[PDB]
């Protein structure tokens, strides 16, 4: 079938909800597109430049609060960003593991810029508020990692344990990344209206 | 060579070393055993078995502050344990990726049983103790994947983004994890203190 990126993009996350991450190989993507390997190569060199690629896409098509609205706080920036990039990171199977250990591509340097500079226009240092976006980072990847690949890996308990597992058996995760993002964010303004101040 | 269960533990954690974990193998490490792969599945069934007990170990043998110094606050505890996973996940290969998706080992229910006790002891109810303890696991597996995958991973920038990625390029990521520890507890303090007033 067609073999333009887009295509080539759309087959290879369709392949990856239906595989995973490790399962998903160049040999199965080429099937999916009815084309033989050689073909493929032309397009998709191989299996880190095709995951390279979807994770920019995947950010690129479905994660829609990478910038504040109009006059809106930082707090209130870093929170809707948190929920846009756990839910575009939600979207497909192992969507975490696929974005991990990836930087900033060219097409998202202008974004991250506009991020940190807002930062900066708010009152936090260039070093704080990369710490302040970094933290954010890895708190909501490391909540999804461990909610999608629990997911994958899937009597004599004491009853606090017994009690909590109960709990977090009861939703997919939102409730505690949300409560977690709201002690993230209130610690960073504690931080920041402290100035010089011992805090 | 010898097959217990600790020898064959220590072969497994040297060859991943020698080969993360997406290349470590029975088969391989069979070989490094000097024994013959039906031999190996006699001890060890498949390399989810494997890194199963991989994850429980390296927490058994290098995770020393699983619980609170007698008279420790709970923030200090938090800290204190927040830095030995983070020391113990990162003193392997991969070390963060072997951990995720593992969920306490009946080997560890008493600690992490004595970990929800110490926090509801300290004013927190079990969910809000189980969202404390639950957003620093999050956010250090984040931090320390993001390191560890970053590495395996591995003109025009604009300056703010150049600027940041130089001072990521400058430590491990120690100081932007304490950093943001600090904030997280913080706000867990705040909420705490909070009881049932607006804040
Ligand atoms: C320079 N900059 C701070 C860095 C450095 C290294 C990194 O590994 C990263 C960044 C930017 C951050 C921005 C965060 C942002 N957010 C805090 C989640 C984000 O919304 C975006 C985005 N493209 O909208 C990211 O790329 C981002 O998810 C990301 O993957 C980053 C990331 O990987
Ligand atoms: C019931 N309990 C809260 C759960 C539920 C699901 C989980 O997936 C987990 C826990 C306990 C937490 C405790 C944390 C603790 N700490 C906050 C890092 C910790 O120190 C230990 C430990 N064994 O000492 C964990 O097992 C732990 O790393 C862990 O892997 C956990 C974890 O995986
Ligand atoms: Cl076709
Ligand atoms: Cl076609
Ligand atoms: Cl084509
Ligand atoms: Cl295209
Ligand atoms: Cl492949
Ligand atoms: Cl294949
Ligand atoms: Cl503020
Ligand atoms: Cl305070
Ligand atoms: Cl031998
Ligand atoms: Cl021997
Ligand atoms: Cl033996
Ligand atoms: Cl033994
Ligand atoms: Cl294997
Ligand atoms: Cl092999
Ligand atoms: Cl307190
Ligand atoms: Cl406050
Ligand atoms: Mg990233
Ligand atoms: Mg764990």
């Amino acid at each position: 079938s067609r073999l333009n990126r887009e295509s080539v993009i759309d087959a290879a996350l369709e392949l990856l909800n239906e595989t995973g991450i490790d399962g998903l190989t160049t040999r199965k993507l080429a099937q999916k597109l009815g084309i033989e390997q050689p073909t493929l190569y032309w397009h998709v060199k191989n299996k880190r430049a095709l995951l390279d690629a979807l994770a920019v896409e995947i950010l690129a098509r479905h994660h829609d609060y990478s910038l504040p609205a109009a006059g809106e706080s930082w707090q209130s920036f870093l929170r809707n960003n948190a929920m846009s990039f756990r839910r575009a990171l939600l979207r497909y199977r192992d969507g975490a593991k696929v974005h991990l250990g990836t930087r900033p591509d060219e097409k998202q340097y202008d974004t991250v810029e506009t991020q940190l500079r807002f930062m900066t226009e708010n009152g936090f240092s260039l070093r704080d508020g990369l710490y302040a976006i970094s933290a954010v980072s890895h708190f909501t990847l490391g909540a999804v990692l461990e909610q999608q690949e629990h997911t994958a890996a899937l009597e004599n308990l004491p009853p606090l344990l017994r009690e909590a597992l109960q709990i977090m058996d009861s939703d997919d995760g939102e409730q505690a990344f949300l409560h977690g993002l709201e002690s993230l964010i209130r610690g960073f303004e504690v931080q920041l209206t402290a100035l010089l101040q011992i805090v």
